[PDB]
């Protein structure tokens, strides 16, 4: 099978978008073959399907970095001018608010944090204050740190591996945040497969820093820079009375490759 | 800059070939950008330049798996029939003997082992018989093992990191070989950058198993299957009186992708 694809770099979290048309029944198999290290290789695969913008993720979840890649493809390939628009994305009940801004910055509305719980977590001989941020299908812990260290990283791995996690949470994020350096070291745990990954960058993790800032200061944040291993992402977040948290991320994306993949 | 490229899977040791013409002065920079994990990503990059077959490796060394990828490209894209021919490859004084065989098997002549030294290496509380195989620009140790284990893998890492290596050897290979299972677990150490990689597969390591078989049995081997993590490679090796070791590897290659890369 020939697959028409583009590979993109949104802060080091490598994304493929598929341009060619396939049955949704094949997305799982196509994506699994493409993301392999012995193939094109990537972290996430999206399929590009009047209501003309539709992105379907191979797992059918919402992905901010893949949506951001899709916005970039629309600007780059379809020559869209700067504007505010909506996209249909798998994993979302409502259309997602997107924007193309000047200087090729792309803004994506992120899933609403339902509630927050200030907590402390015990790792080793130390306790850390953390903010538990609860979404419909995942949970992030924002853990302020003086500096990220391999010792702390080992402690965090042990913590996620030793804990029992609600089956509500498809992913468990441990977001180590150096507040002074505005630096995020994101860890993603997938309970079902008991696998951990220290991400180059994390759209959803960046969004969680915006909610953390809102809780911590009662201040909105606008274009707050979250530095990460793979680059940086901006977060805009405000609590809007009864409407709750309204959070978006903004970033740049580079196309690294386009052509045909063989599966 | 637009780079026209193909990505190939020769037993899991991912290779890119560049089709577009560039100044040799740029190969280093182009290859470094393409092989990055935040780009197309691969292990090795070759540039395809009457004496019409010329392959230039980004580091200017000879690569069996990249030559094997180039042979596959010639069969697939230029529709070459089964035949014996020669290719000019960087890192080689003489043209390299290549063949396209039936069922898309590709054979590549490998660098001549200059001499062998039966040795024992001490790792931990154990000694292992090994064959030191000396080439012009690298050395491989073939170490027969009952079974490959993480313990043995840690011991081998410690061994290469603790040793002093002649600057003659651009690479140091530790080739753990399960003789009964014909299974190779190849470790490549680069002294200059003090970096180790447990390869999915190793063309040069496969060639070393052929020399080991020749030394061990005084028998030629023909289409001897070397199983490796990424798949398998065949080795044909014989000692030819004063002409010394004559060794080739044979394998299949899959094209995974072709198109344009942006650097
Ligand atoms: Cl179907
Ligand atoms: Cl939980
Ligand atoms: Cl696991
Ligand atoms: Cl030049
Ligand atoms: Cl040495
Ligand atoms: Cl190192
Ligand atoms: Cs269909
Ligand atoms: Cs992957
Ligand atoms: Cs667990
Ligand atoms: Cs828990
Ligand atoms: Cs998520
Ligand atoms: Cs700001
Ligand atoms: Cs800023
Ligand atoms: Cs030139
Ligand atoms: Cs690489
Ligand atoms: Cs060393
Ligand atoms: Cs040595
Ligand atoms: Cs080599
Ligand atoms: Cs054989
Ligand atoms: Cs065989």
């Amino acid at each position: 099978q020939v697959i028409e694809f583009s590979k993109y770099n949104p802060s080091g979290n490598m994304t493929i978008l598929v341009h060619s048309k396939h049955d949704a029944s094949e997305y799982a198999s196509i994506a699994n073959q493409l993301m392999a290290a012995t193939h094109v290789c990537c972290e996430q695969v999206g399929f590009i399907e009047g209501n003309d913008f539709h992105l379907v993720m191979s797992g059918n979840e919402f992905c901010g970095n893949a949506t951001m890649s899709y916005i970039h493809h629309l600007q780059e390939s379809h020559l869209l001018k700067d504007q505010q628009f909506k996209v249909k994305v798998s994993g979302c009940s409502d259309l997602v608010q997107c924007a193309i801004h000047d200087c090729q910055y792309y803004e994506v509305q992120m899933p609403q944090a339902h509630r927050v719980v200030p907590t402390t977590i015990n790792m080793g001989n130390h306790s850390w204050k953390a903010l538990e941020i609860i979404y419909e299908t995942y949970v992030h812990y924002v853990i302020p740190v003086k500096q990220v260290t391999t010792e702390i990283q080992h402690l965090v791995e042990a913590f996620v591996r030793e804990q029992q996690w609600s089956h509500k949470y498809k992913t468990v994020g441990m977001m180590l945040f150096d507040e002074q350096r505005q630096f995020l070291q994101p860890l993603i745990y997938i309970p079902e497969i008991q696998s951990l990954i220290w991400e180059n960058s994390c759209g959803s993790g960046t969004a969680s820093i915006g909610v953390f800032n809102n809780y911590q200061r009662n201040d909105a944040c606008k274009d707050f820079t979250v530095h990460q291993p793979g680059g940086s992402i901006l977060v805009t977040s405000k609590r809007c009375h009864q409407l709750g948290y309204q959070t978006s991320i903004k970033g740049q994306v580079t196309t690294v490759a386009t052509g045909k993949a063989y599966i």
